[PDB]
């Protein structure tokens, strides 16, 4: 299969105010497509002077949305889902062709479940209600619940336009402009959101989108003094930096939601079929590059060898391929660079001991050669020192780690920094939710892996974030209480 | 003078490891009060494990076990009211007309409040389908820790420990250098109440060693912290480069009282008064720069002197005594410089300006209630918070153009309209960029309602019932009683 040359997209520009338009910062930069090497676009780098820019914007958007009714706001958000609707295959093959994700994935979850969230909020924005609180019969209290005014939202590569529709969904519900910067890596889809969002009649401004690079694009939003909310989605580094930033230039509230290196529970009755399903799909779903991913796998000694056989059985069963094609199951990671990263995690895995059961290398041959794949990769006999087990891989690597004792096992599952994920295999009723009420993470399952639904808040514990996405309670932290003290009665000075 | 002060960890007081020591004075006197050790790192570690073994006894305790514990210590602060507000007074200077009716009876109305509310704290439970739900749980962080200031040391212990100790943390706090006797004294009346070892630790220290020990360590999962927006930006780094924590900051403002066409003047220059002179000018949250109508400007500007000539200055024990010294003198200095800017910048000086005099004055950081006026935006004492007794007058014209004075600031910590007409005063307080916002009155902060600052002001807030859910994280369980599909 040959004469497969794509040629390049047009230059891609920067959203502002309902509209394409040239960055001033003279900057480009290039997204590749990682199956093939190719590039995808060249993209204008929003610069110091578009941020500002972007910000002007949002502040006059903001004012127009924000005096529309409840309803009238509602009405606008869910004209856009049923757009994300109708356009969901063409979203997913671009959102494909710029993360190497299969589309198999792409047209199934990144804009049905963005979608979900959009809706899920355009219902809610009526239901948005402040407080009364009784002081005495001559003095009251009551709370409004305002927007923050303009907001920013940093995504990541992963899941491009799902994240811009899981931040921009509840910022914009609560009446807030949004400024929203995708990852380098995948710019594309973001500006085709925004698009929609205009098309569905959103204001002018409420949604701008600056592509750009982190140190200089995402550094002007996280300074900039009139942005009054930061939400950012990546790794556990940049967040640091991110964080230390939106402090020492303006008072910034901030959400972040980062990595993990979540634990998987099979308990002692479990049945192995489900817990080597759910292992799979807590690993290898989008290539492994899922913040929630399962990677260390505590299986009891007694079952280890067995569990292994049908962990081999599935993994072989795995369908790398045409990216386009139905079946295809597994795709390139998301960057060469990063392909690099995972195979110098792969390497440490063998140097330091740990039994490679499958894969460990690049896969090879036509088709693949050109395309940043890694094979799926199963490391078994783990240890809690090794630095597989420890970090953060993002890329398709289990660890198999064997246990004796529930004790035991939670103590291990929560002897990290991480707390992002976490889940539970059991038919036990009391083992289900004790082992689940003692564990460190924000977000678990039991017998399942990966649902996220609209209405469930998600974050993390200790090193994993700050804040939460989804659920009532982040259309709350999209705004600021104001309390209002009404007296009625004689105010006494003491002076 | 007092005995050298120890650290409070695990339940009792307890020497520090560090061999530092500070002095806390009486700045009515400039006596020395005390020795203070000071916490080192190895201390902070100890407080530490201390508060995760105690952590866990008081969140495996049930709701009302916990409730009851609260309900013991805030009767034995409303019985020991008068003499920690005199231990207050003469740490902070601040008339103990104000200690003994405000700090501890605020404080512990907080702890009740938060005390009642245990039992209340609720997850929630999402049907998904038939074959799966949803439920939360609103976990315990942890280990918090929480920074005071010096303007009200108890009452900024119990609003910061009321909720975290409510929601099922520890809370390790450290108070201001300047001021740290009361949290110390705080710190027993919870283990007499029945407050497990380790739940309630104290740490005076410095602020670039002790707090940043806190802010640093990988084991405190939320950081609360009030004070200067120069210390919040340095403790906001701080707790980002570490282990990122959540964050509470309640920071200063510079407050705008919007004084409307139909205000009455004396209601108006009563509210003004309680706006900028209570604690000495000390309070974050005071109206100092106060708009008045160009029409009644030169009135209000007469009812003003006529209240500030009223104004009480001396023992700071005496019933009717109702202003006191600053805190400190080099705080003396940052607010006399204040006062030499506003006057070189041509504000027009109304009364006080200088620094009181005479047997029994000069050994305290006094200055006396001092009003500007015929100010204009632009000028420093306009432009940024003093932190000690300073009016600002400043005359307007129209209410869209107060509106837009009043918001032109990146601080957002209160606000406030006098005004008998009903559209007016909500059209008013409904447009101001402010998180607490008073009508017809001044300063009451009730337990019930949450408090704290837009912008630059502040992060979250405190008090009300979203505060003691901010002391929690939520955990989301997935029940999926189907069977579980996997497309591999
Ligand atoms: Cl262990
Ligand atoms: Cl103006
Ligand atoms: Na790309
Ligand atoms: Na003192």
């Amino acid at each position: 299969h040959h004469h497969h040359h794509m040629s390049r997209m047009a230059e891609q520009q920067l959203y502002i105010h309902g509209k394409f338009v040239a960055a001033t910062s003279g900057k480009t930069f290039e997204t590749i497509n990682p199956a093939t090497g190719e590039v995808l676009a060249t993209v204008q780098a929003a610069g110091r002077e578009d941020v500002d820019r972007a910000v002007k914007s949002a502040q006059q958007g903001q004012k127009v949305w924000a005096a529309m009714s409840a309803m009238a706001r509602s009405r606008i958000l869910r004209k856009a889902v049923d757009i994300l609707r109708e356009r969901n295959d063409e979203l997913a093959r671009l959102e494909t062709l710029d993360t190497g994700k299969p589309l198999s994935e792409t047209a199934a979850v990144d804009i049905v479940t963005g979608a979900d969230v959009l809706e899920y909020y355009a219902g809610l924005i009526p239901a948005l209600e402040g407080s009364q609180i009784p002081l005495r019969d001559s003095s009251f209290v009551y709370t409004r619940r305002e927007p923050l005014g303009v907001v920013a939202g940093i995504g990541a590569w992963n899941y491009p336009i799902q994240i811009a529709l899981w931040k921009s969904a509840p910022a914009l519900a609560a009446g807030n402009a949004m400024i929203f910067k995708p990852s380098e890596v995948t710019p594309l889809t973001a500006l085709k959101l925004a698009e929609i969002y205009r098309e569905a009649g959103l204001p002018d401004g409420v949604f701008n989108v600056l592509p750009g690079i982190g140190a200089e694009t995402g550094q002007y939003l996280t300074e900039h003094p009139d942005i009054a909310k930061i939400s950012f989605t990546g790794g556990v580094a940049s967040g640091k930096k991110v964080m230390a930033n939106s402090a020492a230039s303006s008072l910034k509230e901030v959400t972040m939601e980062l990595g993990g290196k979540s634990p998987l529970i099979i308990a002692e009755d479990a049945n192995l079929d489900l817990a080597a399903d759910i292992a799979m799909m807590a690993n290898f779903y989008s290539s492994g590059q899922v913040c929630t991913n399962g990677t260390r796998v505590f299986v009891p000694a007694k079952f280890k060898a067995e569990f292994e056989h049908k962990i081999l059985e599935r993994v072989g069963r795995i369908r790398a391929g045409d990216l386009f094609a139905d079946d295809t199951n597994f795709g390139p990671l998301v960057s060469f660079p990063h392909r690099q990263n995972v195979l110098r995690y792969i390497e440490s895995g063998k140097s330091e001991g740990a039994r490679l059961l499958c894969g460990g290398d690049v896969l090879k041959g036509e088709g693949f050669d050109n395309g940043a794949w890694v094979a799926p990769t199963v490391f078994t006999d783990c240890t809690d020192d090794m630095t597989i087990v420890r970090e953060e891989i993002f890329g398709p690597v289990m660890s198999i780690l064997s246990y004796d004792d529930e004790a035991e096992v939670i103590r291990r599952a929560n002897a990290t920094e991480y707390g992002l994920a976490a889940g539970v295999v059991t038919p036990d009723l009391n083992r289900a939710h004790r082992i689940i009420h003692q564990l460190e993470a924000g977000i678990c399952w039991i017998n399942s892996w990966g649902e996220s639904p609209a209405e469930m808040p998600v974050g993390g514990y200790k090193h994993s974030g700050i804040g939460r996405e989804n659920g009532v309670m982040t259309l709350q932290s999209y705004t600021q209480v104001k309390s209002i003290q009404v007296e009625m009665g004689p105010f006494q000075s003491i002076f």
